[PDB]
């Protein structure tokens, strides 16, 4: 089987997907990386849940998540025919909104460090806000391209970077619907 089916990494099995530290000791301001039932409802049961610690004197408090597309550690992975990268990200609403600075993130195919796109000084008021299970959340949600240099085979370790942003902000962000698409941006 040589596909260009869509890679959906939704957590929907009730595990984290092969996410975890991108190297060594890279998770930093991230404390923990579980798969989370918080944001259980139909249709979507599980997410990823990152506990999160940023500190307002650090003006890029970074931490670096890693998964391989194939689960398979150092190995590659054919983007040939895969267009976009889409991800979805929810940060309680709240809590954030009471929180100094902002946060960064990048997305990046990790074969030479290749950044598909980044934001910088996320707030609350970002994007849009959506009530789940009671409680509002900021959410998140991009597609960026895939260039058409790097449709080809390449180390199967897609990273996502968080920063805070002389952020004091303490608590969870949830990734969930990470999609490795056919589809353009
Ligand atoms: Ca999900």
């Amino acid at each position: 089987e040589s596909s260009v089916n869509p890679v959906v990494l939704d957590f929907e099995d009730g595990t984290v997907m092969s996410f975890g530290e991108a190297w060594g000791d890279s998770l930093k301001c991230i404390k923990k990386v579980s798969v989370s039932q918080d944001l259980q409802r139909p249709g979507n049961k599980y997410a990823l849940r990152l506990d999160v610690e940023f500190n307002p004197n650090n003006g890029w408090d970074q931490g670096d998540l890693g998964t391989w597309i194939g689960g398979v550690v150092e190995g590659q992975f054919d983007f040939t025919g895969y267009k976009s990268v889409e991800f979805e990200m929810f940060i309680p609403y709240d809590e954030f909104s009471k929180s100094q600075g902002g946060f960064a993130y990048k997305v990046v195919i990790n074969d030479g460090w290749k950044e598909l796109g980044s934001e910088f000084n996320i707030t609350a008021n970002a994007g849009k806000k959506v009530k789940i299970n009671g409680k509002d959340y900021t959410v998140i949600h991009k597609a960026f391209a895939i260039p058409e240099d790097f449709r080809t085979k390449k180390r199967a370790q897609l990273v996502f970077q968080f920063a805070g942003q002389n952020s004091n902000y303490k608590g969870p962000i949830y990734l969930d619907n990470v999609r490795i698409r056919p589809e353009d941006a």
